[PDB]
């Protein structure tokens, strides 16, 4: 009843029902989202006031399906899921150390042994006819180049190893879905993230047992997930940070990849646009240099506006302590408030023709979205690892725009799911053919 005064109803997804809630409704509207109220709140009038701001922190009711599923902790209190301030204060900027400049840069080469390895084994079978699901190559690129680079360990699912590991993933993310929006699957859910903390405990134990032995280690992210731990009395807060970053740390990255391979597959136009650019920028080297990155002007705006249309991580929440008024809307105190950057990409208030994949919303010349987008968020909650995904990101796809042409199977189609986070419904299977055919 205290909300019953606001707006709102008395391969499609929930957000596509928030979307089109708040066109109707408007820019306050009351939802019913993870079991509980909300209100999304959709002018960039809100955006701002709420997230640029230390006084508005997150809803911890709004991630109890990240920190624990069915009684097995998963994210526990890690970056992402620990809702006081000064507790995740403290993490991040510890954490930060392993995102600077210099960190970035030397993972260069992480990122492109793991690119040159997709490419290569999608060379082999790109004879126009074997159909290959980019979704699921993608995925394991991601996963090998995270291992890799935060952990210093090699996955190898590009060599069709740690399927274990895949299941275990794939469970748990339902998990946290069933929970937010029987009995085997429970026992399927538990055991899969049991295990995802059992691999955390070994890679821990594989590191100290290194260390103690006066191995060479170098810096990494789970030397600052360690360093964040020093005198802590157990390792659970060192669990919940390494399942942490191991799933944050592929998953939307993932996600994006799949979704722009998907929409490029119907944009002949655009992808010889930007097969031109990498030719004309990396020619015919093997290697992406960091400065190369930065020349890819055109491959920037084409992830940019992928993640326009189709972002992973649709938004966040803040939880509003006191009685509000938001865009003429009176907001009771204690109420989880919804941002979309998913909902307001597909707004024609805030994107003329917001269904068109236009690459040249992101050009120099043109006016910036103030507000209006954010895919990794924005202000102090804002994704640490964005320069991280930016980077592996624009050398996957540079290496794939050089090498190979991609063809969607028909059949194939263009819808979302949520499983967590939004990814494409169908695996993305293409036929593939070398540049030049
Ligand atoms: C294209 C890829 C990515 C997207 C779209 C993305 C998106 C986001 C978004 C929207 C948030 C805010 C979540 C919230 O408020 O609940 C976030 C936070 C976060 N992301 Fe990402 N992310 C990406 C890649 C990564 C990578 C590569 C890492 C780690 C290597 C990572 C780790 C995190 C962490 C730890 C947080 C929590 C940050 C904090 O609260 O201090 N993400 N990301
Ligand atoms: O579920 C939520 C909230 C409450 C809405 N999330 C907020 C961000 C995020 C990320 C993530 C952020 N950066 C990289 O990955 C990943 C996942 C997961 F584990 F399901 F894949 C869930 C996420």
């Amino acid at each position: 009843s205290r909300y019953e005064h606001i707006p709102g109803p008395p391969g499609r997804v929930l957000q596509d029902v928030f979307l089109d809630w708040a066109k109707k409704y408007g820019p306050v509207v009351r939802v019913n989202v993870f079991h509980k109220t909300s209100v999304i709140v959709t002018s960039p009038e809100s955006v701002k006031k709420f997230l640029m701001s230390t006084k508005y922190n997150k809803d911890s009711k709004m991630y109890r399906a990240l920190q624990t599923v069915f009684g097995e902790r998963l994210f526990g209190q890690g970056l992402v899921s620990e809702c006081n301030y000064e507790r995740w204060h403290k993490q991040r900027r510890v954490i930060d150390l392993a995102f600077s400049r210099s960190s970035l840069v030397s993972l260069m080469e992480t990122f492109n042994e793991k690119a040159e390895q997709l490419v290569e084994i999608l060379e082999a079978k790109a004879d126009g006819q074997t159909p290959v699901s980019m979704q699921d190559m993608l995925t394991y690129t991601a996963m090998d180049i995270l291992a890799k680079a935060a952990f210093g360990m090699e996955t190898s699912m590009l060599l069709g190893a740690q399927k274990p590991l895949s299941q275990a993933v794939k469970l748990m993310l339902e998990g946290i879905t069933a929970s937010r929006n029987k009995r085997k699957q429970l026992r399927e859910v538990r055991e899969s993230i049991r295990f995802l903390r059992q691999v955390g405990r070994d890679w821990v134990q594989r590191r100290r047992e290194a260390l103690k032995r006066g191995e060479e280690v170098p810096a990494d992210i789970l030397t600052q997930i360690l360093k964040a731990e020093e005198g802590a009395q157990d390792d659970e807060g060192l669990l919940d940070n390494f399942v942490t970053f191991f799933i944050a740390g592929h998953e939307t990255s993932a996600n994006h990849l799949a979704f722009t391979v998907m929409e490029l597959s119907r944009q002949p136009e655009i992808v010889a646009r930007l097969q031109a650019e990498v030719d004309e920028v990396i020619g015919s080297k093997r290697y992406l240099d960091f400065e190369d990155l930065g020349r890819l002007q055109y491959l920037s705006q084409v992830l940019k506006e992928s993640l326009r249309l189709y972002p992973p991580a649709w938004g966040t929440f803040r939880l509003l302590e006191e009685e509000t008024l938001i865009d003429g809307v009176r907001v009771p105190g204690n109420t989880p408030l919804l941002f979309s950057t998913y909902v307001m990409g597909r707004m024609d208030t805030y994107f003329e023709d917001p269904l068109t994949f236009n690459p040249d919303r992101f050009g120099p010349g043109a006016p910036k979205p103030r507000f209006t987008y954010f895919p990794f968020s924005l202000g102090h909650r804002s994704c640490i690892g964005q320069q991280f995904a930016q980077m592996e990101v624009k050398v996957v796809m540079a290496k794939l725009l050089q090498r190979l042409e991609f063809r969607l199977v028909p059949g194939q189609r263009f819808g979302l799911q949520e499983q967590a986070t939004l990814k494409p419904l169908d695996p993305v299977l293409c036929t593939l053919r070398p540049r030049g055919w």
